[PDB]
């Protein structure tokens, strides 16, 4: 039933639904490559935006859970760049006051950071540090919640430097691997493999251009990854079913830490939604010029939706549609 | 259908589309290879190519359009249309690359600059125009690709619209090239072929980052093979400009060395007090390209590859069938 609800939303890109036991429903729309007429189908990888914190805190944990690190550390430990008193946690949750390369808060022109800074030298994730190690922290660590990217930088900067692998390395080898998402990977665009979707952005001059420049070269611990919507769907499998951590760091990942307004908490590099004393769906968001994605897990269903999509909106309205399903 | 094309481009593991035509004769056409590896999308005729160097021609033709218009001399001054100076330099120095001139080349290139901001001739000029001078205008041939982006500049300043424009007006309409164009990497139409870089540890990467976004003056234009034919065709039937400037294009103007002479915007090969052929090629990262005229066959042949080598053997291997 998802096919209606993406061709009425017309949303080029890939969903899924999938309820408890039941295979999931699987829907593509649109095209992966307008040029080349190459429709969006199942197996399309997507791009996920911020989706993809989620891992970076997926592998931070791992970390702690195997006694190599806990969320207690202070981020002095392991990192040389300063940030007074700032701890693992505070990244985790978006307290830690850190200046941010991009406060999503303030600016939205992701693609002008890129101006003066080529993309394609964003390669590894401390290409990332002169962008915004030497500003000043925006508060006391632990003050209020703020919604930081630099934040999950300095997150993936801790996994190198814990593991001694690239981050990248690191995540396709125990979250990718260790849950089944052999479809998945921090791909860069100049070695786009098959079977991924370009992303679109539709210009207030009428015309489309690919997000080639607007983007860093490959994603990393803050966005950027790629998957498939089934992917997606074992990796909540995989979390829920304990297969990535133990018991207890799967329930601390996903304890809401952090209230931020209304409904809405965060955990460790999850969003939680809350409303009358039950919580009622986990999941990530992810927006970038030419992506859009959302994907829930449903407590109550055992329901999971992912909604990909290779244009820059409408993930959102598809993924509504298809929670009321449930 | 298979032809001797194929065998040659077989042989040399060229990946592209290569074209022969004699006098009058129907083309001959083959294409091997991936326009696009990782969706194996297979080059085919229709495919465009970058082409690098080899569309500065377009650029000489544009300039001799201007001059054969009564808009321009080629002994005009630069200093008449541009404001960056390089005093001394004329038009016809630029089109014989002995302007002297200092080059942007010459990506260490685009490791500090984005390549992706250079979408107007105009930023390419912060790159050499505050460097000095190499040598006295007319002193020496030097092969400058910024001499060509300054005459890009000039095309723009007499006509009044983007070089890209009028080229794409009066160049590709005139000839009847109807599937060529200036296009950027973020907004590549169909039948467009990637350029593949080819590392040493056996991987690949595209050149989405190694080259300028969108081509211009010095290089960088698409076209199919059978559109390049188009253009060496209408070219040499003065469909582009007049006798007395198609043969001022066609002048070996310069001698560079041993039998390779230098008209305006198109290599020469003389030997025995004859001219065997006009010719015109480009290499850029993932990009090779080699395109002549046989004049004394009206012989023409089109090389456009996707990946950074070959295109000269395959093209000694065709002309060798002239």
């Amino acid at each position: 039933h998802l096919h209606t609800i993406m061709e009425d939303w017309k949303l080029s890109g890939t969903a899924l639904m999938k309820k408890g036991e039941d295979i999931p429903f699987i829907a593509s729309l649109g095209f992966a490559n307008r040029a080349e007429r190459i429709p969006n189908e199942h197996h399309t990888r997507f791009g996920i935006a911020s989706g993809c914190k989620l891992f970076t805190a997926i592998a931070i944990c791992q970390l702690v859970e195997a006694g190599k690190l806990s969320f207690d550390t202070p981020l002095s430990d392991w990192l040389d760049a300063p940030f007074p008193n700032v701890t693992i946690h505070h990244l985790l949750t978006h307290t830690s006051g850190v200046p941010d390369y991009f406060d999503e808060e303030i600016t939205d022109d992701f693609e002008d950071l890129w101006k003066d800074v080529p993309m394609y030298h964003l390669r590894r994730l401390k290409d990332f540090l002169p962008l915004f190690q030497h500003a000043p922290m925006k508060f006391p660590p632990g003050h209020r919640f703020h919604y930081n990217n630099a934040g999950f930088i300095l997150l993936g900067l801790v996994v190198e430097s814990v593991s001694g692998v690239t981050f990248q390395e690191y995540v396709e080898a125990n979250v990718f691997q260790r849950a089944g998402m052999h479809e998945s990977g921090y791909f860069a665009f100049d070695t786009l493999p098959a079977k991924t979707a370009l992303g679109y952005i539709d210009l207030e001059d009428g015309s489309w251009k690919t997000n080639l420049y607007s983007l860093p070269v490959i994603g990393g611990s803050d966005g950027g990854a790629y998957v498939t919507a089934e992917d997606m769907m074992k990796l909540w499998l995989a979390l829920m079913r304990h297969e990535l951590l133990n018991e207890t760091y799967t329930q601390k990942l996903l304890t809401p830490h952090v209230h931020c307004e209304d409904d809405d908490y965060y955990g460790y590099g999850v969003w939680i939604k809350q409303q009358d004393g039950a919580i009622s769906k986990y999941h990530v968001m992810g927006y970038d010029p030419g992506v859009c994605f959302h994907s829930a897990f449903y407590p109550t269903s055992n329901g999971i939706v992912v909604v990909c999509a290779n244009q820059s909106s409408g993930a959102y309205d598809v993924m509504a549609a298809i929670e009321a399903l449930f």
